């Protein structure tokens, strides 16, 4: 079941940031905090939330947005990487560029932040942005930031960055990740703007935390259960609190930040628009919620998730058990127990009274579907037949896997491999069903419902190896395991 | 000028925590967190509680009350120091029996927490103790801890721990610093005198943050400046905001731990008595305030304090700005500036108009003395000397310092110690004065002065060396320093 | 597989030379025997002719006069430290290393538990679960003055505290599961033992690397340079030995640091000192049984350059800085080689530099240089083995050795199913089609016969490989080294 | 007592220098190692050689010498430091050199558009300093290729030396040195002139014993785990004969030799040993006294180390390499004379104990009393023995004890009125304007300079920089005073 509303939430909150910039006197230059392309974690946990919900928001008002990208001048030379897509910082700029204007976004401004001693490296990335037409203007480190208010707010400080002269009244500021000087360039735009005579203001835009839910809302939670630091945490925004009554939810490292940003605003407008760090957000996504109670179920279910994941991850580095406590805690204020991800017990449940690994699916059915380590098959492969076989409708005692489909493959293994134990994964397995859905139709039934598996939930009670983790991807299964080894 | 009433602090404090046991069954086990004897910041900080307030708290309860001493053992065998003091957390166990059985109170337990018997130093330290009569409990590392409730709390858990066999009702739970294992001595106890039948319970005492003055009170501010770490920055607490709908102060360390604790109270005691951290407190001392505004300007000129002393420490150490920085939000939430330290800016006048080091001593009086280089005299020297004879009424034109007390000290600096700089200090200026006083009148006059210096602030527009700060130190001058060296 | 050690010679030079120090030191010896001692595979690829298990069947020559005795640190249990070569803790290798050596008929019935004190109480836990098992356990403690402190050590508040393993054959031979399991102070206790029991006992040293007698700069020693993570086991001159005698021999720092301490030890648990240094302490023969030195010389370069890719691989993976693949290309210069003598390199990137996509190429036993391309069905080193496969089986190379029949259910299952837009075939699902398609052409069945013929060929490959195709490789018993990249 | 002749080594060294220059054609640049001024090691481990003694050296063939400065980019940015920064030292080295009279006019930058790197050029060139540009090359030591081309070295600017001897010196280790000196033998070869290549540094020494004291205490000296002493078996397997170099330089040389092959035709060198000049060995004249005093150094590091260890809280990592260095040598701690005097002092007393060495070699003990702590009586005893003033002469007068103790304790709150080292030498300074034998000890504060002290306790700040001022060699166990 779904319950985010997509079309309301791209009509909402591309209207919100039309009123935001039109309140802060016609321009406005807004920091993007996260992923734009690619938050599956939104999509578990907000059902209808489409991964690139986002850039389909700004999709909708595309004429009146300009894209700019900040790059740490550190993150070129370090050539630090990017850990979710495994590419330099560099690479992930050039990769922005061109997927922003491969979907009709205007982008021609690149600021280089933080930079130091000019470079080889550095002049060598300027004039190859130039010859894709994007200009990229030069940010310095800004003396006595953030404290130093009078310096700051002065030609001394701002001034010494090079002006981006952006074009649209909407200035979309976003980056390959934390460290980048987002803030830093909204607030140096700002300062240069109202130079210029041009009213404009700062706004920032992130889906997570949800301002007005509650704190112990399970779709806050699960946030609290993807992030890794303390700065990440929830807390009641108690400047908000104070100011207006209402609460409201934001996190340590934006509340710490809020008292020295209030005075840099007054300083560049006057007045500060913002009494709270939720006055300076501008997200919509609580307000398109169509259904709670199905993202309770899904934000709930991720909590689990993240549990596991964090516990395999300890397992697989010998680290201490940091992330996985932190996890426990969020449970904890879930009122949530590891049994309640309903895979998990059943594939326990198999492992008991067997002594050997075991494994668990549920259907998009409702079904939990157990599968056991035999002589030919290893837990997840008999997991992987008996879920095919169940949807395709066919008998539980069929056997639906040819012996000369099965023969070349564990006679390879043995004599020409030496592998002592002839057990199939779960790659091995599907080739030896594919090649008997040559002469079965039985096997092809099952074929065709492997796309059907998609979005399930998977228990193992062993941590799984690469191949078998590389096909529960492929096909999108959604996998925990017991954080042990075989 | 007053503003906490001690005396009815001691007796309601007192009464707060005999309340707690009575509630709890007849026997407590009290972690207190913080100093117990020396703590300067809260006699800074709320005029009229004494560094040693705590204890004369516990003087009142005097004969209901027993000592328990914590150590980590990995401690030990890292020979972890309390830097206050200068001594090891080892010399720092014996000092708190030592110094608490002389006033009268009954000492005879010491828990020695994450014992791991290969620690051959920590072995060394039970025989250490046992021949001071004093009774050794080992704790142990807990598997588990803090999530698996299970473990925790069976034959496996708690039951891995040694029992301190407490006399009185009501046992006092300290150590030489956090990660000693306080909490969960406190919990290891409970476990084993439910065991034996005694309904035991916990409770947690700490003077700050104070939860039932708000967030953006300055004394509350004055504790955040105090700290170094995001875990004991002020957050409203949420679940106590969540069951009573009132509105109270704690911080990010017991409130992330909050959850797992409440669950293990629950295993512990059949039902929780704590919706909430501020429930579990006992804290009274923001009922004790006196003069509002007598607090509040302290604390305000306290957190000014502590951002000076933020920046020499990262001024020495070559550390970056992130406590100095911190330090700053805090004063922009309290909405004070570094010029409202009045020493500040006259000390900065001797400087810009002599182009050396300056020095300023506000006396209990409000009188604003400044100190300068010169020839014979360091500028904190000069300082010294100035306001001692402002504070004995010597008329300004006349000199107490004889030539033949500067002579040999010069005569020693330069030709045997081989200095090119002969201008004195504040130990040999002392010296000098004291060696004078033998002969002159106003030189005695000037001496007796001294003991007036205590509690006044200075500052001086470089930073001091040893010698000065350690002179400074035993007047009991508060002194703060611009970040620079000469 | 050219022959360069005398493996016949070294089982009857090694076992005649260590009966020959236990006479010269009474009639009793405590041998340790460090290293790895049924798998040195870097032994078998830098002395062609060693076998793996060459220090075993050169006691398995005078089994009758030996018995095995297992160290094992009290401390490692309580701190479960496991040994990172298989993948067990320290405890269940004392087992597994006791059953081995009865396999083949050795006399295994002591174990001595170093470090134990009464406070563990796994430990009192292990001692009943090995009384079980037939093998009687002594207890030994720990010393506190050890070993700087010479006086306690000796005569009761050190030594006498340990219980006496009493052992039946002559020649007592000293294993743990790994270092510091405090094997040599197991060795020195027992020589004390006896000596108050009325045996004249001595200690010896079983190290094969590094060579005493070849120098310092021979690519042997080396090799074993190149394999080492640790600095404090780099190889120097033996200066005591230099100084005692005028000859020049080869160690390493740990024992030659330890000597000056070690001597002390050795007079007064002997009377005199049998050794002037720690080359006089070891008895390592194998130097001695080199038949060719320029094909020792030869295969130890090769393995120095194997160690390099394969740190810079390392260090690829785990995005660390380049430490160990300096140090690695600093003992390449010592040997004055480089990269391109590893006769495999320069084909696979010429591939890579004609194409712009991934190569890959292997040596065979018969010395020819065959390459392989990413093309639209095959992965490069999927390529390179069917290529090699014919070029064995004498199958000329126009064949198409796969079946449609056995390609097509793999590429249907990827793209409509996996939803892949790799079509690609690594490996695995080559070996997997080229394993169906044997039973109707008769051509996959003769290229299937050749695997067999790829244990010890060298590969690089200008990609870092994946687990999978990396798993193939090491099954097959394929030396691979690859360039520091990704596709 | 001497070991090392001074004005041997002026000679023996430079024209040892000249000679190598003489038989690689005529021209010779020639890397400096380590300490240049203020060598407080080489003073205290070869008795005789002066801190400045290379300066001297250098001095004597003052019109034939250029000195020439090394900088690396990257210590610039970090502000890399030693005990000032790296930034003000090249403005140090310069303007110290010319007040002696050396010529001083090139200053190499190793390692393009750069803020503060271009202003830096213009701070030299305003001063009087030309400055040649030195890249980085692609593949540093290996690509043999692209080193001896257009590619690598014909990228840097020539500098255009005048003096046939060129001195090339850095601010610290890394600086690219070398690398200077193959790319100027590479850009006069190139004009017709021939020019090499020689290192320069006083330890290890070649010629003494791998184990012999002097080499063992520079070990002792050194916090890096791979600069170890090995013995040169590139000089071993080309000459026969057994010499000492070290770890980091062996290591290097089968790639610099393969560099010097293509930079000069035929190899000049087979050993690290003959790249050197070292002359140091040779101008020992008392083996015996440099065995003793270098011990002695090795002692004195050991001791250094146990107290850094105890007052910083780290691992015993340094101290027990210091201990495997003292048991290379054969030594115990013991054998620092001062040691057991100052224990037994402590043994008895149960207070603090204290030991100097005069350079007369008699042991005077110092004891903690009601009055004085055991350093400051140390130092009244070792005063009045200096002085010839009998023992049991107070030579410090009540009136000038009185004012210092009472200030202390009425007016500063101290529970502890005896007196540290500075304020015994403030009541001995007053003491010395009435009284001749006071006047008489302060005097022979002069000749502690180069005596070994042991405490048996850590001492202070205040009692620390006392002994630093007066030049005393103070060695403490790693305890600290019950408080």
């Amino acid at each position: 079941t779904i319950g985010f509303d997509r079309e309301k939430y791209i009509e909402m909150q591309s209207q919100h940031i039309r009123e935001r910039r039109e309140a802060l006197g016609g321009k406005l230059y807004l920091e993007m905090g996260g992923k734009l392309f690619d938050d599956m974690h939104a999509s578990r946990v907000l059902p209808g939330f489409t991964p690139d919900n986002k850039i389909a928001m700004l999709d909708r008002i595309k004429d009146e947005v300009e894209i700019l990208v900040c790059i740490n001048a550190k993150d070129l030379e370090r050539h630090k990487i990017r850990a979710d897509l495994g590419i330099s910082y560099e690479e992930d700029v050039l990769r922005l560029v061109d997927v922003f204007r491969d979907r009709g976004f205007l982008v021609e401004h690149v600021v280089l932040t933080q930079l130091e001693n000019d470079n080889r490296l550095a002049l060598a990335f300027i004039e190859r942005l130039q010859r894709l037409g994007i200009k990229v203007s030069r940010h310095r480190v800004i003396p006595g930031y953030p404290t130093d208010m009078d310096r700051i707010v002065s030609d001394e400080g701002f001034g010494l960055n090079e002006y981006a002269e952006t074009t649209r009244d909407l200035v979309v500021v976003t980056a390959p990740g934390p460290g980048s000087g987002k803030l830093a360039t909204c607030l140096s735009q700002v300062y240069h703007e109202h130079k210029r005579g041009v009213a404009a203001g700062y706004a920032k835009f992130e889906t997570f935390p949800i301002w007005n839910l509650p704190l112990e809302h399970p779709v806050n939670l699960a946030y609290e259960a993807a992030t890794v630091d303390l700065n990440d945490a929830n807390v009641i925004d108690h400047f908000h609190l104070a100011a207006y009554g209402e609460q409201t939810v934001n996190y340590n490292r934006d509340v710490e930040a809020f008292p020295l940003l209030k005075t840099l605003l007054e300083r560049l407008m006057g007045e500060s628009p913002y009494q709270s760090p939720t006055d300076m957000g501008v997200n919509m996504a609580g307000n398109c919620i169509s259904d709670d109670a199905a993202c309770r179920h899904a934000s709930e279910q991720e909590i689990i998730r993240r549990y596991f994941k964090a516990l395999v991850e300890e397992a697989r580095t010998g680290k201490d058990s940091t992330q996985s406590d932190r996890a426990a805690v969020v449970m904890a204020k879930a009122g949530i127990k590891a049994s309640q991800r309903v895979v998990v017990e059943p594939a326990r449940q198999v492992e008991e009274r067997t002594s050997l690994p075991g494994c668990a699916i549920e259907l998009v059915d409702g079904s939990i579907i157990t599968g056991a380590t035999s002589d030919l098959l290893g837990c997840s492969s008999s997991m992987l037949l008996n879920a095919l076989k169940h949807l395709a409708g066919i008998d539980d005692a069929i056997h639906l896997l040819s012996p000369e489909s099965i023969e070349p493959i564990q006679t390879l293994k043995t004599v020409h491999l030496g592998s002592s134990n002839p057990r199939l994964h779960t790659d091995e397995v599907l080739i030896a069903l594919s090649v008997s859905a040559a002469t079965d139709s039985n096997a092809q039934k099952a074929l065709d419902q492997l796309k059907n598996l998609r979005g399930c939930d998977v228990h193992t009670t062993t941590i799984l190896g690469s191949v078998d983790e590389g096909i529960f991807r492929n096909l999108g299964v959604l996998v925990t395991s017991d954080p042990k080894f075989q």
